[PDB]
């Protein structure tokens, strides 16, 4: 449980 996940750029 945290915030919106966008990923560490590939």
């Amino acid at each position: 449980l945290g915030a919106s996940w966008h990923r560490p750029d590939k």
